[PDB]
């Protein structure tokens, strides 16, 4: 067919859109019925189309993705795993992202020198694990993971799957990404079928065009008010409509990338001529003419079906600002200012913060300029503290030429480092004490407790990077850029005018300093070294088979009381230094889990001592004698990130099973993966039925079937027993991964051996 490569840096590994072809049509031949945009690329990439069973949200596929895209804080584990199965070289085009563990501090170059050195063995492990099996090598400063795959990776119709949850930002560029624990990540790096839940599949019709002060993260933030962050959970999310061509490429990308705090499974847009003029502009102009003769197959059929439909008119859309503690909770910016004088969330703005994976473009940096330069057109600089995250180094590099950077400086900004920084709580913050009720605003995604500063009284709302620069320049939520007055150096009222800016960059993107690292795929010897004495880094010991016994009187470690998401049960911040080494992370286990109990956060009665005590000191004791726990959670467990860590973490503390009311897909999958039994209440009120001081057995693990549910036995101290039913999604494959100890001790036993 045609020979184009998959991007600069894989000359040789070409684009098969002649494969998701062939494929698309073995499936339709079968269901005869219009395929929506992401049934067409997903069922595109199955491994057996002529067989696969496809239902919505009812069968498992199997899968093939094209490539694997892992960013440092995650990229540890999931290549100590993959280590750990004695597999010489990576099957697909993977790629590694050093953009989580630099922390914002000084700013720019100086955090990333900084960065360089305290973390170097860390570095240094991904870059020569990375040489060793043939997996490409982002340096540090080169960008966050998404920034760098829009740019040079994504493009429509690839299926590709990344270890982490905003790996949907890839949807802007027309492609299904999908965020996945790393254990998933190695299934496909090691060559086998990935498999995923059949999606249902939602749809947005965007009517109308964006106006003045509304932007592409306006239309994520309504979303994501109306269904709520339990309301995508298995479902796609398709975006189709006349609105569609008012939205640019990075418009799309941060509309899809948002989708994941909705709990969805991805988000795409349909090949279109903003996209195609995108990868024209990013050196990718064959792979739009490709994609321009395959566009049958990369936009909906006509007349698909949608499981649930939305409409959202574009025109009468106005800028939202969401939180403060879910990113559902949505505000539009014109009440913000009322509602928080009502609930008691301080008013007066520390900090501003543009930026992050969502909100990072070179079009973003215009529209923020934009409001900078009228402000200082007026002799006013920024009242909150203000910080700025270049998505990569071709964004800081052309916006440093076109003159955006400066603006914002001028303003009184501080640039940090292409990286996360304070979007995951890389941030030495210093202006506020801990305890301290404070606010700070972003054009970041997720503003979970304690996430950006480890202080569980930080307000943190999320908006656009546009309306963020105009209430940092007003220092208060009470400020509605659309209506209010500001008052310049010369005494005179003034509004600020809807920010109007490029795109793209009019000349070319410049690229900045060379930050790639190909694999030698000659040489390849390189030895992993690991020090035994290592803090940050730990080979991993296999887990314990099953036993082949019913799971008797099981101790709950805890009985978790409302929304328990990753960062509850393994934070991040100042314990991503030991993301490669499990027995030190162990130690955050559960910390920010709410205890029914007694209502606090780290406090659970040890059952032996009957003293109360820190979580993961007690599930170390219950381990040491023996004892087998348990944790009974509430709706969506597992909210949120997708790290691993939150699930190999009990598995090796001693945890056995986690029974809640739901789970959220990514926690429930890394469940299964390390050899856990997440299982949910047949009936959601049995969970008021189990008391902390409870023992509970699970029986019937030895006929363990797809679609049978297990038995429960509630024991009660005072001789009562009550039995009830748990369900569980278990395929046929899933259970071998249980009675294995581990996916990975399965993968082992296939290896003859
Ligand atoms: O490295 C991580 O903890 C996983 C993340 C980053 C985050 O929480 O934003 C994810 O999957 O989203
Ligand atoms: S959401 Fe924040 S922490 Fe996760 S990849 Fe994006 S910038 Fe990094």
């Amino acid at each position: 067919r045609a020979k184009v490569a998959m991007s600069h840096f894989e000359p040789h590994e070409y684009i098969r859109y002649d494969l998701l072809e062939k494929n698309i049509d073995i499936v339709r031949k079968r269901l005869n019925r219009p395929l929506t945009l992401s049934e067409k690329i997903v069922y595109g990439h199955l491994d057996d189309p002529a067989n696969q069973e496809i239902e919505r949200g009812k069968t498992y596929l199997r899968l093939r993705p094209d490539r694997v895209a892992m960013q440092d804080a995650t990229a540890q584990m999931a290549m100590l795993q993959f280590i750990s199965s004695g597999l010489p070289k990576v099957a697909v085009p993977s790629t590694i992202h050093c953009d989580h563990l630099i922390e914002a501090q000084l700013g720019g170059e100086k955090d990333l020198r900084r960065a360089k050195d305290i973390n170097q063995e860390v570095y240094n492990f991904l870059a020569t694990a990375g040489a060793k099996y043939g997996v490409g090598f982002w340096r540090p400063g080169s960008g966050i993971i998404h920034q760098i795959i829009l740019e040079n990776y994504a493009y429509p119709g690839v299926l590709l799957i990344g270890t982490d949850s905003h790996t949907p930002n890839g949807g802007g560029l027309g492609g299904i990404c999908i965020g996945v624990g790393g254990a998933d990540a190695v299934d496909v790096m090691a060559g086998i079928p990935w498999e995923l839940k059949c999606p249902k599949v939602i749809g947005v019709k965007l009517t109308g065009s964006l106006s003045g002060w509304t932007s592409p993260k306006d239309v994520i933030l309504k979303v994501a008010g109306i269904l709520t962050v339990k309301g995508g959970t298995g479902a796609i999310v398709e975006y189709h409509g006349p609105g569609v061509d008012s939205i640019s490429c990075t418009g799309m990308a941060t509309i899809c990338n948002m989708g994941a705090e909705i709990g969805a499974t991805t988000s795409v847009f349909p090949y279109n001529h903003r996209m195609k003029k995108y990868l024209s502009k990013t050196g990718r102009a064959d792979i739009a003419n490709l994609a321009d003769e395959f566009k049958d197959h990369l936009v909906p059929d006509s007349g698909c079906h949608y499981d649930q439909l939305i409409e959202i008119n574009l025109s009468e859309l106005k800028p939202h600002i969401n939180g403060p503690f879910t990113p559902d909770l949505a505000h539009p910016v014109a009440e913000v200012g009322s509602v928080a004088e009502k609930e008691g969330w301080p008013l007066d703005i520390r900090v501003g913060l543009i930026g992050s994976c969502t909100n990072s473009s070179y079009e973003d940096m215009g529209r923020s300029a934009a409001v900078a330069k009228q402000a200082l057109a007026h002799g006013l600089k920024c009242k909150s503290q203000f910080t700025i995250t270049p998505g990569s180094e071709q964004i800081r590099a052309t916006i440093e030429r076109d003159g955006y950077a400066q603006v914002l400086r001028d303003v009184g900004g501080i640039v940090l480092a292409n990286a996360c920084g304070p979007c995951i709580g890389q941030w030495d913050r210093k202006d506020i004490k801990k305890g301290e009720k404070n606010t700070i605003v972003t054009s970041y995604n997720r503003n979970f407790t304690g996430r950006n500063d480890a202080n569980p009284e930080t307000h943190a709302f999320v908006t656009s990077p546009e309306i963020v620069t105009a209430l940092a320049i007003a220092g208060t939520l009470k400020f509605n850029p659309e209506t209010d007055f500001l008052t310049g150096k010369d005494g005179k009222k003034f509004k600020l005018e809807a920010p109007d800016a490029d795109e793209l960059p009019r000349a070319e993107f410049d690229p900045g300093q060379d930050t790639y690292q190909h694999p030698p795929k000659d040489s390849s010897g390189q030895r992993v070294d690991v020090s035994p004495t290592s803090q940050r880094l730990q080979l991993l010991e296999p887990f314990d088979k099953w036993d082949g016994k019913d799971l008797e009187d099981l101790q709950i470690l805890i009985k978790v009381k409302g929304k328990c998401t990753t960062d509850h049960i393994s934070a991040a911040g100042p314990w991503l230094k030991f993301r490669g080494h499990l027995d030190n992370i162990s130690n955050n286990l559960l910390i920010g889990a709410i205890n029914s109990e007694n209502r606090k956060a780290n406090s659970v009665r040890n059952a032996v001592t009957q003293e109360f005590g820190p979580v993961p000191d007690t599930a170390r004791y219950y381990k040491q004698h023996g004892i087998r726990w348990v944790v009974i959670g509430d709706e969506n467990y597992g909210e949120g990130s997708s790290r691993e860590h939150s699930a190999l973490e009990p598995r090796f503390l001693g945890g056995r099973a986690i029974i809640t009311k739901s789970f959220a897909r990514i926690h429930e999958t890394n469940l299964k993966k390390q050899g856990l039994l997440p299982l949910t209440f047949a009936d959601p009120a049995d969970y008021n039925k189990i008391h902390p001081v409870d023992k509970l057995t699970i029986q019937g693990l030895k006929d363990f079937a797809p679609g049978k549910p297990l038995t429960c036995i509630i024991k009660h101290p005072n001789g009562t027993q009550e039995t009830i039913l748990l369900n569980h999604t278990f395929n046929e494959t899933q259970i071998e991964w249980f009675r294995a100890g581990s996916a990975l001790n399965r993968m082992k036993e296939l290896q003859q051996k």
